[PDB]
């Protein structure tokens, strides 16, 4: 069973490698480590950015629709409500 594990942007900008690719697509801590062994196309691309900001590039490829909704299924803990309360309106678009 489980609990929300609200982690800050900073914390998530630590980890990267080693079966732990968490991302801030659209202001939420998304675990891609599961998808590292599932996601269509490849996992290397997932891991490249990892704990950074793999949003713009992801949307550039056209991750809207289905994948965008599925993004929400990788919710393991979300952002810290602190950061998240001040989440500046990012950008754009696709
Ligand atoms: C957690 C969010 C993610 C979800 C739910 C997701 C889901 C998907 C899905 C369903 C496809 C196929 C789309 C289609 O067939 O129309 C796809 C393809 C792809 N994804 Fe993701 N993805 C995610 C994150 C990422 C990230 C972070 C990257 C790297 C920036 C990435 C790079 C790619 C690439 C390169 C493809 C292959 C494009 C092709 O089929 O030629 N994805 N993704």
């Amino acid at each position: 069973d489980k609990d929300v594990k609200y982690y800050t942007l900073e914390e998530i900008q630590k980890h990267k490698d080693s079966k732990s690719t968490w991302v801030i697509l659209h202001h939420k801590v998304y675990d891609l480590t599961k998808f590292l062994e599932e996601h269509p196309g490849g996992e290397e691309v997932l891991r490249e950015q990892a704990g950074g900001d793999a949003t713009e590039n992801f949307e550039d490829v056209g991750h809207s629709t289905d994948a965008r909704e599925l993004s929400k299924t990788y919710i393991i803990g979300e952002l810290h409500p602190d950061d998240r309360s001040k989440i500046a309106k990012p950008s754009e678009t696709l």
